[PDB]
């Protein structure tokens, strides 16, 4: 018999996946017998052991064909073409809450009975996350409510200190919580087309480290990122679609995504600074520093850059009414788990430790 | 039996589309069983619920087919084609008819029984365009007839006030209103031909925000838009036959279209300065600004940007007689259904709340 | 039955058409039934109503076959081998009698009861060119006598001086009546590679708006292109053959055609003046600007721009015996015609109402 | 009857192949009859006689086959899909257990009946490198757990010092023992695009010999490479995923791995010293050198420079309890095969010569 | 009957063909009869006489082929996939074994019974050539062991001095002795990553005529190459595996060769000093060229260039037991015919002759 094209590209479409070489390698691997896969009898990762007894007979036919790579390339497009319609046609609100459903879906995994975490440290994240900013809470709501409502000209935010000061630290945490892109505009003009190109069908993206000019009576080294900066005004405004370059593709024209901007302590056009609806002054604190010293558990497994951490503090600090009405079924669920696994006095208590400087946990 | 590209490319004609991975996902949504489709339960998109019944069959071998994307790529091409024949051969009246049809059918859906909108806040958008510049529907009007006549020279014109004051707001009107693209001419003389290069086939340019030098002294950042600019004065004159450099492909030869330049009060080389009919200076308006901090609906919506906002003002105030034919049916239905849900009183008093900077509906 | 690629071929040669999407565009226009096609009841455009009859048959075939765009291309591919063959095996004098005899054919179309066209003002067109430049007709014939002749580096005429001087308007007409090609040396060495790549096979070129260095006290500012010119010498002797580029193609080797410069007041050095037979000295007259104020026909529809007004002229002030003996039988038709349209005395009249500034057709 | 790709896949996956005409070219010399094989009988590469009579009829087929290219390149395909499912799947540590295996199978090749290599030479070889740097085996166990846990912005190692120092010989060590690639930032901003996407899917990356600027008050000759790294900041730091370009692909989007940076005693930006955790500042020594000039069978046979002389000193000095639990077995195994073979009074012996910078085998 | 592809295979691999269009040209010159080809009967090419009688039958199936290119391009990556095995899998000394086993049989051929040379006037050039440098036959067997070992950094020799001094021309023996390329760094720095390009599976690599700066004094005029090699210092010193690239290819991966800058006299980098093993100064010498003008056939011949006059010196001057042991057999047939056709005053004559300044043959 000939291989199904139709079971590949169900495949692709459950798991999500984009790249030509990684749906390649996965489906090869149900080729073999799966009354005795290794992989399966040990439950090491999700995306194999779900799928292998559906697929084994199309997956052993796959393996003799003679057109694996031309297979796989259709039921990539399959994907990206999903995307593409999603993108025009959801709401904003409705993109956030299935990007939601998906990180609500890890969490189910990483502290299931399947288990590879323990909840207690990542709420000691949360409580670390707290301590960087006044009002934590009240800037991540007003960040997602941002990017929900996408008001021209009020679509940027920028994250402004010097060396060490937290503000990737946040930037990364947002960029997972929301689905989104990085870019390095401190590359020259002449690339810079295929470098925004990257934002094709992006939610949010973030703009990482800008140099300025005008550095050195602060010793902070120049570059022609702010320059490089102020040529895409009307790219930052959002009034009008821009023609995103793609390679292999003719220019797509979209509106360009809301972002935040990192930057160290430079000087800034008044031109740019009119776009820009919101200023963060990241600031170093050096009990922060003594607490990672001591508690670096953190950093190893990532928990103070993640998105799962902001939607745990989320989780954790805002009414059941501000999440949209098919989730809150979802979030009801979790806030009884934080209920039942702390206390409010553990919780004041690990605020303190990380103020005083020393280990969350002790 | 086999799919029929011919039906493939009847649903690409039939919504007008050019994206080669949309139209493959939004075929593919075909594929289930019409009798459950809740898509076409909600009504959601019209570009679905219109078609699935009569694609259904199609689209079930279509799920099947290993050309997919060979398919869909020539029904591209038939979109494509249609619209370079329409270019060279009709009239520039018949295309601006063509295009005034397109949003009026838009009209129809928003402020339907299924709608989604309310006319109050459209024209209350009209006064508050209306406050924008001195007899702005005579400005319009005039725009309209300078993209019609097309004379050679008298074919540009010039938007620049100073800092945050409007240029965009109209231009990004009179954009949706023709049809049209943005072009970044601030960006690098060695790939601006592949930027130009998007003016292929289309009626109206925008420059968006030239930059020009010379205003340093009152903080006006350098570029190198205006030198471009003054490179391209066959582009701008629209005598000759200019040479596009479409992507991937050599180069087409036509009359670059008529256009919008927008830039700060920079300095403007006489050279170049002769190749615009007519300026306009825009200026900031304290009263304005504080109209739209209330009527906050306005920005949320984009009501005070969108091409909808200005037909919407045409239809109110200017003759029947200045609209062509065929569309006449249309305007005095439309201005029949504006003069049944407003009196001339409201519309003073929005305009009044204008000049006072309180909100639009109050 | 099938598709015959014949037929498709044999319409492209016979609309003389090579571009791909508009040679789809057209074919696909006739698959609908010729009982009731309302273009062909209309006469809208000649390349339709002319031809859906004949091709009726495959073009219902034709959509639904599924290789539409590899037909197109060797159908373009046969009308531009057409065009290598002929401009390299034609003599300079019947590519013009060839080009002369395609206008001839737009005046029986153009002033015959189907067009539009009113031949009164076309004569006034005529009258407002001769006052451009003295002895007028004498310059064209000289032109074209030069084109036809091609002495090597006796190849190029330099058209100069003032701003606002119809040297553009001359040269627009001038290389209509020719046929030929404009370029644009003040874009950057980074590409004028394919710039020079588009005078392949062309007769006539125009270099527009040349920029120079050193006419700042004359207020004109300064840019690359009589540098580039200056560094192209070997384009504009013509002693030898030169290695032509477009892209996606090998390199092809040919004498670079004749043409017209155009500049404003700068410096030209003495090493590139040396490539110029002679120089034409413009400046702006105020009567011929007081005549377009009203006149205003003739820039609406660019009548003192077309090549059409330069060939009635040459119908009108030169011997039938100037003209190829082929083509002679033709122009006698004309030249009664003219006379029977006419008198000298409302000729006459024009010129003075020219030359007083006035509306032409007084 | 036909090729098999089903064996071709094989043998490239069993010889770990990714270059398409490496495997060509060794698949084509299974083709000849197999009872005479000059090569199987001589041994001279694993490659061939291991596989050889496995797939002989199967080559025999191909070599007639007109489709032979093709078939090679679905292999090597193949290939690159296991180390993309490996890079997204496996723990740090499981890679580098795997990386440590198909070192240990080399030895057991290197140092059999079979192979040519003398155990005397290459524990030379772990004398001398002892006596580089103070603490070696401390500083080369601290530098793979950094590479194993990849903790965001303490990622990166920094080799300075002198010209002739030994970073370039210690760097290309370490790189062998956990395989990664080099890189030259050294070359413009236009060529790193292509240059930083080689990174894909390694476990480390080397930048060797990064230029700076302000040397020459020390003979030392200025470049860009340090300002280019500072640009690169989000690469070092590892917070984000990067997009990430080979030619002729689209984009992969990742962690950019950790890595060591070597350099002159140029001076580092402040903004670039914080994403370096350790710098190493290398000397010249003379009795290294004169030792060198003894021991010159060292330098031919590359043995200070290969990573499996770190591997040695590792298995000398490091307890078996520090090694991942699947190898301790092999650990063990050569553990015994040393104290077999070596006296510790011989390796005092050998690090005394070195010492005394006369030949270490004295 | 169909063309067999394998015997098109076959001759590619006898012949090294590793041109598309080259193989296809000699390939259907056997299309005709063999009976009577006059290039058969005159002897004319060896790649021709020696094949045609075999491949005649074939090459009148081939000449009727559709698929002529693709039959060749398959012939010709056979070829290019066996130097990639060999460039791997074989010892330098081989790859210098089967070099000179290549050379004698063109010195058998030139020679021969057919041969248009004559040894009496190489030998001449022999006598020349040890005249330009002390002791050459230890300088060239010194640079011989040099590659063989290819040490790390102690890997490239230096040409040094004034111009017109024979650098070039024993660079040049020395590639042809070889095998190798030439490289010209002195280009672009963009362009430079395909020239390197050019070294990928070469056995040498040639740098010449180096620009450095600061030479006007002595005026030698300026240029990039010395900065540029000082960019290229990991290529230099061939520890580490370096990326390599080709048009329409992704990176090959290996050291860098190998071999010789040339360079008149600039000042050099204390960095780029310590990659040079040796350094030569070549001096202009008055007999050498009053000489040269006597003995003009050296030049025409070009004998004096050629790799086949190195190992004609080598043959002369150094005993058997430095050659490897399988060609030992043919250089000794080698030496006794020099013995043969030259007795040692007929040599000791030539070398005074070049001394005197008189022609070699006088
Ligand atoms: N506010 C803070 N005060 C002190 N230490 C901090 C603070 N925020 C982060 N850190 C420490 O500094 C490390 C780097 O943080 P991060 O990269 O987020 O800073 P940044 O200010 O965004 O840096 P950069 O200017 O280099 O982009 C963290 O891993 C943590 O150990
Ligand atoms: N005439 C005006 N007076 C005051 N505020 C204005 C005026 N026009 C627009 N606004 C406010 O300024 C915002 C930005 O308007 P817009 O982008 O059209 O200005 P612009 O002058 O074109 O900007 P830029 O200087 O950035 O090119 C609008 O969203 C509105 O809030
Ligand atoms: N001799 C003239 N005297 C006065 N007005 C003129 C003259 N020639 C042209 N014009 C006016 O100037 C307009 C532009 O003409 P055109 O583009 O041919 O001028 P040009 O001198 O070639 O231009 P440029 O200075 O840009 O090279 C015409 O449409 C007409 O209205
Ligand atoms: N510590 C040392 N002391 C003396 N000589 C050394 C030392 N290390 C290496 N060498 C000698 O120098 C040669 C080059 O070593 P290597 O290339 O690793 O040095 P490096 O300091 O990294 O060089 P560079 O500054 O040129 O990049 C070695 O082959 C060895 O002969
Ligand atoms: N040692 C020498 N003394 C004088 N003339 C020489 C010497 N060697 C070669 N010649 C003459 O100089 C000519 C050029 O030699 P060659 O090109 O090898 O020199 P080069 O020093 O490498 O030159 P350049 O500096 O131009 O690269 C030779 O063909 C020969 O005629």
């Amino acid at each position: 018999k000939q291989v199904s094209w139709k079971l590949v590209t169900e495949y692709a479409m459950e798991t999500k996946c984009d790249d030509v070489l990684l749906l390649l390698g996965m489906y090869l691997e149900f080729q073999y017998s799966f009354e005795m896969c290794l992989k399966c009898i040990k439950k090491e990762q999700p995306s194999h052991y779900k799928y292998h007894e559906k697929h084994y007979a199309n997956a052993a036919i796959f393996a003799d064909s003679k057109n694996q790579k031309t297979i796989c390339q259709q039921a990539v497009d399959t994907v990206l073409a999903k995307k593409r319609v999603d993108s025009l046609q959801l709401t904003r609100e409705q993109m956030l809450t299935n990007r939601f459903n998906d990180l609500l879906d890890r969490m189910d995994i990483m502290f299931g009975s399947t288990g590879s975490a323990d909840i207690e440290e990542w709420m000691a994240g949360v409580a670390w996350l707290h301590c960087l900013l006044p009002k934590m809470d009240s800037v991540v709501y007003d960040f997602l409510k941002c990017m929900v409502y996408n008001i021209p000209k009020k679509r940027y935010w920028l994250f402004k200190g010097p060396i060490d000061s937290g503000k990737t630290t946040l930037a990364a945490a947002l960029l997972e919580l929301c689905g989104g892109k990085a870019l390095n505009v401190n590359l020259p003009l002449d690339r810079l087309n295929f470098e925004l190109g990257v934002a094709i069908d992006q939610f949010l993206v973030v703009f990482e480290d800008v140099k300025g000019t005008g550095g050195e009576s602060r010793d902070l080294p120049s570059g022609q990122g702010i320059n490089n900066l102020d040529n895409l005004r009307d790219y930052l405004d959002g009034s009008v679609k821009v023609n995103l370059e793609k390679k292999h593709l003719n220019k797509r024209t979209q509106i360009f995504p809301p972002g935040i901007v990192t930057m160290n302590e430079y000087s800034v056009p008044k031109t740019l600074q009119a776009r820009f609806v919101k200023q963060i002054d990241f600031r170093p604190k050096d009990y922060l520093k003594h607490c990672l010293e001591r508690s670096e558990f953190l950093l190893e497994k990532r928990i103070i850059q993640s998105g799962i951490a902001l939607l745990l503090m989320l989780i954790w600090y805002r009414p059941v009414a501000e999440f949209a009405q098919s989730i809150q079924s979802r979030i009801v669920e979790w806030k009884e788990r934080l209920d039942k696994e702390f206390s409010l006095s553990v919780y004041q208590k690990m605020k303190f430790n990380v103020a005083m400087g020393i280990g969350v946990l002790d």
